[PDB]
């Protein structure tokens, strides 16, 4: 079940990009897989450049780890940065040079919804500390779909909103006290937002928490290792109960333990 994060394991490298295009990126699985996909289906996006549109899809974990894609989707619009997620059959991603989140149904290659995140900074206003236009970070946890961002009104502090996954309407919004550009990335577990302290250090920590259920903010000191010294993407998968990350060409995963 659910609980507070109390431990992160060592990063395990599952695949390594072979070109500069994959220096940063996002890779993910669907915590609520829908036909024709399964819990093994993996998606990979190498996100260096200004016209990122190729989504690599693998039917099997074995193919993701050793082979070519089983299918490539070409997005109808270029994608921004590393914050995207897959949820219940759709890729949720941010349009380049925009504050728009797009719901792209993977099995039909159809855009089903688009939504400006109200007031969200974009394109280098409130990125995480490494930059990379990481202003807007989607997240899936045990309760469904979220987006992590900030606004002028929040003065750059992390804001997070629960999202309706069908039409992308904002359902509830919380404002933390954590300056988004002062942390390396963030993710949500069991309704609690966690941040990572550094994207370069082998001795980083999960250093802040904000619990949306209680409104309480905490400091933490849970060790977190950036094995390759440049983590551009850190998300949580609530089906696997693992962190998925992209660290300097390497697609890695971390075990976790909850209280
Ligand atoms: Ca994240
Ligand atoms: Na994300």
């Amino acid at each position: 079940g659910c609980g507070e994060l109390v431990w992160v394991g060592e990063p395990l490298t599952l695949r390594t990009a072979e070109t500069i295009t994959g220096k940063y990126g996002v890779w993910m699985r669907d915590p609520k897989p829908t036909y024709p996909y399964t819990q093994e289906t993996t998606w990979r996006i190498d996100t260096v450049g200004t016209d990122v549109r190729q989504v690599f899809e693998y039917d099997l974990i074995s193919q993701f780890m050793q082979g070519y894609p089983s299918k490539v989707h070409i997005l109808p619009r270029p994608l921004e940065s590393t914050g995207a997620v897959v949820y219940s059959g759709s890729l949720y991603f941010q349009g380049a040079e925009s504050r728009t989140v797009i719901r792209y149904e993977l099995n039909t290659e159809t855009v089903k919804a688009e939504k400006e995140i109200p007031g969200a900074g974009y394109h280098g206003q409130f990125p995480y500390s490494w930059g990379g236009y990481t202003d807007i970070d989607l997240a899936v946890d045990e309760a469904g779909l979220w987006v992590i961002y900030s606004t002028d009104e929040a003065k750059g502090a992390i804001v997070l909103s629960k999202l309706n996954p069908e039409n992308l309407e904002l359902e509830q919004t919380w404002e933390t006290n954590i300056r988004k550009q002062s942390v390396a990335n963030a993710f949500i577990i069991c309704g609690t937002l966690y941040t990572v302290s550094s994207y370069t250090s082998a001795d980083a920590t999960v250093n802040f928490a904000y619990d949306t259920g209680t409104g309480i903010s905490k400091t933490l000191t849970i060790p977190f290792k950036n094995r390759y010294k440049y983590s551009s993407m850190i998300d949580y998968n609530p089906l696997e109960k693992k962190l998925f990350a992209w660290d300097n060409l390497n697609m890695v995963t971390y075990d976790i333990r909850l209280s």
